[PDB]
DNA sequence: TTTTTTTTT
């Protein structure tokens, strides 16, 4: 895709195109996508001169009302991917859809790390496989990003484990304020070359530990609310997919629908519920079986599933 | 490690370095990890000061994306140890995998804290043996700590007494928000040294006495979640193991699954299950052999295991 | 030990220390180990007030980090006491360890409420021949209490009986909330003076009564645990032995383990177990021999060993 | 929006 090169050679000084990549933008979408208040906060661009920017990008490409049906044909690269097990995948139309994003919850020893482990293989792969030929981006938020697991399950699929973990890039969330940063920073290597998928692991941790203590609960939200649309617009203009792995609490409000079952309700209140695209709910059922409940989706209507979490990854 | 002195030659004045290491500041990561919110609550910094400071740190050293064979090498140097019973170790991969925390819980006699005695004599060996020359802090909230059998399981190692119990470091913690300071200001002493293992004795002792009666249990989980997060802070940037010792509650709920062996479930909730990274059950077996089980780890798949407490620790 | 009068002069008035002492506290220890949230709830204390109490405690004393070995040292004073039959002291290392908690269980005519009765009086022996120069406080929730086997035993150990007799201190504790104000009180008589002993005969048998059908468990469980708790803080900062005299039940669950010897299984759920220091089970044997069983300590590892209660007291 | 607790006979 375009960068925001091709924007300087349109009447546009050279000077504070550094600035505006400075500023986080890269390509010229972000920049359409930008707003002016949001332009003029950058020190040292001038509001004329945002006006003349502006002008400049909708010069390269247009927003209008495509009818319906090049939308259907943009969509066409949709691009999905492959979780790992024939059974979950077919629960989800081919698995993890490109350009969305997907939020898997449950309590512990619940497969979650484990998916996205595994994902982080299946993903440079042939596109006649699930996945096809992308890097990975990995932020952590609690630690337990394991590269041997990598390797393991990668020879479980015939692929030289050097070479996928020569396509994984790890970033250690160390706090909220750090992870917000560490998108923005994204936006730029996201920018030229072939990534597919990006992981949040435990996207609510820091925030919990961050802003406690109820009377500081909106700016909590706020913040996060910012985070998921940042990460929204990333997994729309680069065509890549967010996969998020949220965590649980349990009721003490009472039992009655059904009055057991409390690993569930997660956390992160109605902003995030909302922001995510498909939610799947992962569940502990008997030996060494788990269960999958896919419960928001926009392409499905609802389904149950099981899996097995063997030395392979998700598998059945 | 490097400490908040390197810093003091980026333009840093030295008067209130004293005063960041008084607020609990030692070392440098403890510095990018902090966030600007709580650096601001130091009563006595300005913000434009903490700007300053959080550049000069970001000089030092720098948080981007290590693609992924880095990590596989920063890890290395992750330094297991062994716990006393060869059968365990190689349930556990080597034993207590450091910079991370594993929890041990099970009903009474299991000798958890039986396991923590041994661990703080099989870590003064030689790294060939399963721990090295490290120092141990021992924080107790139930008593019992009993620097004999220190001794007596040294000679069953033919390490001097006296040796071992020179590197040791006893903590009495009163109650939970005296438990908490204590984590603070391990932060200094561990930032000088070979500090190789911390042990917390029944880490929800205290917690579960001070905020009782429900309605009042947000807090105490948030609190709990504080502390467990700034533990694992911890052991991840000093390279240092966190082992917990938990307890058991019965559930009068019903006998469904599989209606027997009351003696699981321990107290905590999710925020515990969550953030602890090796879960290990221990129970009653026969005579006087004890069932090990591994029930959440990162690396391992699942297992079980039979040892001994003799009187050289646990054994086989 | 210091009182609550040496910190009247770090710049605190003496108004509320008169507040402070009616509020059950009456050393500095105590303070030490005091919540400010339990503090603030004194009926007539300033948030800053506590504070600055709080700062004047820390000054006379501090808690950090012993390394070991001055633990060993401290330690050195732990005094242990007789029990009264050689098999079962040298089974215990001595006897009653002091600072901490003993509890004896079995079925009735056991050896029980006897084995306090015989405490009461070897504990007014000189330090070499098990106990030393202790009074001794007694709580009994049934009744039971016979000054007259007290006397009748010291003879049988050549004491004058009106000095044993007046050594001792007699509690009848009506009901739960009645026993759990006991301790509060203890804690000012043994804050002067020297007590070694306190004997709670059945301490579960009023918690049993007031608390009863099931769905109202947890609240029972959460007073006796405060209990607990309050009577180890007790023990450790007065160096002070606690014993504690326990019932059993009948388990109609199944005979497996091993399907006999249904005197077994105490009252009190895992709660007591875990906060118990030593457990001892007492079994009916053979003619009018007892069967003593050590279950859980931190020092010793496991034994058996048989006794005899003849008139006087606990012997071989 | 946030957060689990507890055996009996
Ligand atoms: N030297 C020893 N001294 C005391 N007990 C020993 C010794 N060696 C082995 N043991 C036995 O090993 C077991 C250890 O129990 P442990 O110390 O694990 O209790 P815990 O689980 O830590 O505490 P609790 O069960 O009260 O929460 C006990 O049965 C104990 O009697
Ligand atoms: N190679 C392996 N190493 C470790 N565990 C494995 C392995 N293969 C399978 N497992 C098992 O699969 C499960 C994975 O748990 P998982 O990694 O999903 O925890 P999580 O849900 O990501 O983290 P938490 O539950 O603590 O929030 C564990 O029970 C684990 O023991
Ligand atoms: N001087 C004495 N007076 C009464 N009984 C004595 C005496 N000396 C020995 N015994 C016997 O020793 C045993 C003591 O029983 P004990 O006092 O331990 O009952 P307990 O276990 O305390 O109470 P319960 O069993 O009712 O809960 C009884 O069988 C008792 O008859
Ligand atoms: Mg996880
Ligand atoms: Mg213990
Ligand atoms: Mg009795």
């Amino acid at each position: 895709i375009l960068s925001v090169d091709e924007l300087q050679n349109y009447g546009i000084n050279a000077s504070d195109l550094q600035k505006l990549k400075s500023g986080g933008i890269y390509t010229v979408n972000t920049v359409l996508s930008t707003t002016r208040r949001h332009l003029c906060k950058i020190k040292g661009l001038s509001e004329v001169k945002v006006e003349k920017i502006k002008e400049a990008a909708g010069k390269i490409i247009q927003v209008g009302f495509i009818p319906a049906t090049v939308q259907l044909d943009i969509r066409q690269r949709v691009y999905s991917l492959s979780t790992g097990s024939k059974q979950l995948d077919s629960i989800l139309g081919g698995g993890i859809m490109t350009m969305s994003i997907t939020e898997v919850f449950g309590e512990f020893r619940c497969g979650k790390t484990q998916m996205s482990h595994t994902l982080c293989v299946t993903t440079q792969l042939p596109r006649e496989m699930g996945g096809g030929e992308g890097k990975v981006a990995y932020i952590d938020t609690e630690g337990t990003f394991r590269p041997e697991r990598i390797k393991q399950i990668a020879e479980g699929y015939e692929l030289d484990p050097e070479s996928c973990l020569a396509n994984v890039s790890y970033a250690r969330a160390l706090n909220s304020e750090h992870q917000m940063e560490l998108v923005e920073q994204l936006g730029e290597e996201l920018s030229s070359g072939d990534y597919r998928l990006i992981v949040v692991d435990s996207i609510m941790a820091n925030f919990r530990v961050d802003y406690c203590g109820r009377g500081e609960l909106s700016e909590r939200q706020q913040k996060l609310n910012q985070h998921l649309f940042k990460l929204n617009r990333l997994a729309e203009e680069f065509n890549v997919a967010v996969f998020l792995t949220n965590q649980v609490q349990s009721d003490p409000g009472a039992s009655a629908l059904f009055a057991s079952a409390d690993g569930r309700k997660p956390i992160g209140g109605h902003v995030l519920a909302h922001a995510s695209a498909t939610r799947i709910l992962l569940r502990k059922g008997r030996g060494d079986e788990r269960v999958a409940k896919l419960q928001d989706s926009p392409d499905m209507p609802e389904k149950e599933c099981v899996y097995v979490i063997g030395e392979k990854g998700i598998t059945d």
